[PDB]
């Protein structure tokens, strides 16, 4: 029943994933706001702690008490430069307990302390509850993904954030590995098989290199921007309409938070239709000053505006290409992972740079690492019995 049930999730920094594999196939669990995927969000306020969706709508009110990127501290010493360089741009407070960092916030009108892998945990406890209301049963066996560049202290922080949520970890799998499962590239009987995982998240850039030779992978190279991604590309969007409220109107709006906030949120939601039409509305009613803000763009135009951005994604698929000492024809598959690579531009300079191959991108790419973990899931735990 449950104990022969097992849960696929993908813990990211900025969403979370939970699948499920049952009769024959991957079903990507909607949490009860109908999504199927979840903000890694934890706010925490005068009467809740909110965890997802509920935590990322209240984010502007509460900007010191909503945690969020706590991947980005996991398994981290507080004086390592990446904390103290990513610090500067958190509005919450990150103290330091012995060398580890915790994040300070305001709950319930007292002042606490949490580690990234408490914050982790709550996460996880969400994605575990979602599960558990789609199954109608308890289920406690999971497999969690990680970046294949995590080391032995990430890897344990994370699986220490499965045990907090009462998770039992049945393994740690890289992202990337992940993703090849979910097309079934490791049955694909003999001989060596070199597959390249290009990953385009909201606030991250992963290139993998795989191989895999007889069903056992082995990471020949990791490349990437740390600070890439989805939202670099509606800031710019951010900057064009701030430019064209000013050409209209002669009134910048950029110091106004609540203009700049409504202003982010229908840009995001605009590049995503960029993705499928070739323009997209903005209806901002009373965005600054009483004025309404009804305008349009194309996608010609946006991709004119993330232009620098999406060729830069270019340059550590070059690296890890020279890293893994492979040319180009030496890849035999391209898997697309995270919802920015819906970009049809990202698609097509990727294609054209790999001489008009085709690319693995009939999973949601937002869902083909928690599919996969699912199907790691499911043979892990039909091999316990
Ligand atoms: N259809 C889309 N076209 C463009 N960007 C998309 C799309 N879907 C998502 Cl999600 N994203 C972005 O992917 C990130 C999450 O993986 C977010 O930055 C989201 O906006």
């Amino acid at each position: 029943m449950a104990k022969a049930a097992a849960i696929g999730i993908d813990l990211g920094t900025t969403y979370s994933c939970v699948g499920v594999f049952q009769h024959g196939k991957v079903e990507i669990i909607a949490n009860d706001q109908g999504n199927r995927t979840t903000p890694s969000y934890v706010a925490f306020t005068d009467t809740e702690r909110l965890i997802g969706d509920a935590a990322k709508n209240q984010v502007a009110l509460n900007p010191q008490n909503t945690v969020f990127d706590a991947k980005r501290l996991i398994g981290r010493k507080f004086g390592d430069p990446v904390v103290q360089s990513d610090m500067k741009h958190w509005p919450f407070q990150v103290i330091n307990d012995g060398d580890k960092p915790k994040v300070q916030v305001s709950y319930k009108g007292e002042t606490k302390a949490f580690y990234p892998e408490e914050i982790s945990s709550m996460v996880l406890t969400k994605m575990k509850e979602i599960a558990e209301a789609y199954l109608g049963y308890p289920v406690t066996n999971a497999v969690i993904t990680v970046p294949a560049y995590f080391n032995d202290s990430q890897r344990q922080a994370t699986k220490d954030a499965g045990v907090i949520a009462g998770l039992n970890v049945l393994r740690i799998i890289n992202e990337p590995t992940a993703a090849a499962i979910a097309y079934g590239l490791d049955r694909t009987g003999k001989g060596e098989r070199n597959v390249l995982i290009f990953d385009l998240g909201g606030g991250t850039f992963d290139v993998s290199i795989l191989t895999i030779d007889d069903g056992i992978f082995e990471v020949k190279a990791t490349a990437g921007d740390t600070h890439l991604g989805g939202e670099d590309f509606d800031n710019r969007l951010v900057n064009h309409f701030v430019e064209e409220f000013k050409r209209k109107h002669k009134k910048d709006i950029s110091q106004n938070k609540r203009a700049v906030r409504r202003l982010r949120t229908a840009c995001e939601r605009a590049k995503r239709t960029l993705s499928s039409s070739t323009q997209a509305s903005l209806e901002i009613d009373s965005l600054f000053e009483g004025i309404d803000f009804y305008t349009s763009i194309t996608r010609a135009r946006f991709e004119e505006l993330c232009s620098d951005l999406f060729r830069s994604t270019l340059e550590p698929v070059e690296k890890a290409l020279r890293d893994a000492k492979l040319d180009k024809a030496q890849i035999h598959d391209l898997v697309l992972v995270g919802g920015s690579t819906r970009i049809p531009k990202v698609q097509k300079l990727l294609q054209d740079f790999f001489n008009g191959r085709d690319l693995n991108k009939s999973i949601n790419p937002d869902e083909a690492v928690a599919y996969g973990a699912a199907v790691q899931a499911a043979i892990l735990i039909k091999s316990t019995r």
